[PDB]
């Protein structure tokens, strides 16, 4: 897949591998780059205008735990003004297990809300044209870190409902894949709340071990998204790009 | 693990393959069986005592999306009264993708919560005797209905936070274990909601296939509750019990 003149809306992009991310993503010659944040950062809305400044850049403030129909508004607007969305990327996150109910409306409910109003451009069945949705998902979806549980779980989930996107492709004509980065180094600063304080020393242990820099994740990313590989499951671990099989232990038939 | 004189409380144990897991358990000999559910079933309530009257069976109202402060209070005054729980069975459930935020609500974020609460209760670390966990979550945990993404997700989340919630036993001393149904002939009505309506022949097209019965997966429950396996992921599918191997596709190392 050819970025080169595409169109594409990320939620959340200044922030943790995302930044990086960014950084890759708009040296590939976009036409529209438009980034969904919470929170403004002007360094970075600086710092990637000037790698290139051919791609138009835009920023428009945005909360994932908002309603549906609130997100319905906003990407209404966006639509109007690119005509075509040719890739939404969903990389919000938070990782706080003391922050129990907060995570699973950023890591989980927000991730299929935004999915759930974008369908209403893009659905085949409506007379869109599809579309592609990358899903920022972690390892930790494949086997979790259980002293941060609810982070974990919400990760799970997310791998989940990406692989059920892709299953009905041929019906919404909307395809999707997952990106799951291993360990990086790419939280400015590492110290996590684990679920009730089981291991306050969670972030420590986990940087013993190998880990990748968020250059090498962020390149990637980017790589997996050119692969546009429907139904993909990208593990981004060790500075490596594979995609893992999933495991079948019950089949719908259907 | 014998179930004689033993105290248990079972949310949502009114519904679904609830009441025939809940026939089966009263039939143990329990000294208390505490029930939680949104609303009574006075039908079911009378049917219960009279299968066992030696159990004594006692009834409280219960919504899983209160929060954790809430289950906090009630849980109070049921291990002041009780003075011990040995089992908790978390059940709450709802299967409806045109209720997304209600759907993680209930079956995830309910779930995590009320385990949450009881750890006030049985955390070793803070004196407690430690307790048992049987979650019940879903084959769609393993792989998902697609055309029911948003269940099947949360679903995923539950069998992830639980196999988690294994690992920390050393810990808390909460050992836990999932109870996973295939597709059974318990919901009394069939027809629910896929996700945009991507199928709304879902439950017909199910039943098109090999089920199993809602006695079947009663008596499959308690034989994983008796089996009292910390960490196993039994699969309740086509009247047989077995335990699954979760595929480790990435380790932590922690």
């Amino acid at each position: 897949m050819d970025l080169t003149n595409k169109n594409v809306i990320f939620v959340a992009a200044l922030g943790g591998i995302g930044l990086d991310t960014s950084r890759e993503l708009v040296k590939r010659n976009l036409k529209n780059f438009v980034i969904l944040d919470r929170v403004e950062n002007p360094t970075a809305l600086a710092e990637l205008k000037a790698i290139n400044p051919k791609v138009n850049i835009t920023f428009h403030t945005y909360d994932v735990t908002v309603p549906v129909a609130e997100s319905k508004k906003l990407l209404k607007k966006i639509f109007d003004q690119l005509k075509t969305v040719d890739i939404l990327i969903n990389g919000a996150g938070i990782l706080d297990d003391h922050q129990i109910e907060r995570t699973i409306a950023i890591n989980f409910t927000g991730l299929v809300n935004t999915t759930t109003a974008i369908l209403d451009f893009w659905d085949k069945r409506k007379g869109g044209p599809g579309g592609i949705i990358a899903n920022i998902c972690s390892v930790t979806g494949f086997n979790a870190i259980h002293q941060v549980p609810v982070y974990s779980a919400s990760k799970a989930a997310v791998v989940s409902f990406t692989n059920s996107l892709a299953k009905l492709a041929p019906i919404t004509g909307v395809t999707a894949y997952s990106i799951n980065p291993g360990i990086t180094r790419t939280p400015l600063v590492h110290t996590f709340n684990s679920w009730l304080d089981v291991e306050p020393r969670v972030a420590e242990l986990l940087l013993s071990h190998p880990t990748q820099t968020s250059e090498q994740c962020g390149q990637n990313f980017v790589k997996a998204i050119e692969a546009n590989k429907n139904g993909a499951i990208w593990k981004l671990d060790l500075g490596t790009l594979e995609a893992i099989e999933w495991t079948k232990h019950w089949d719908s038939h259907i």
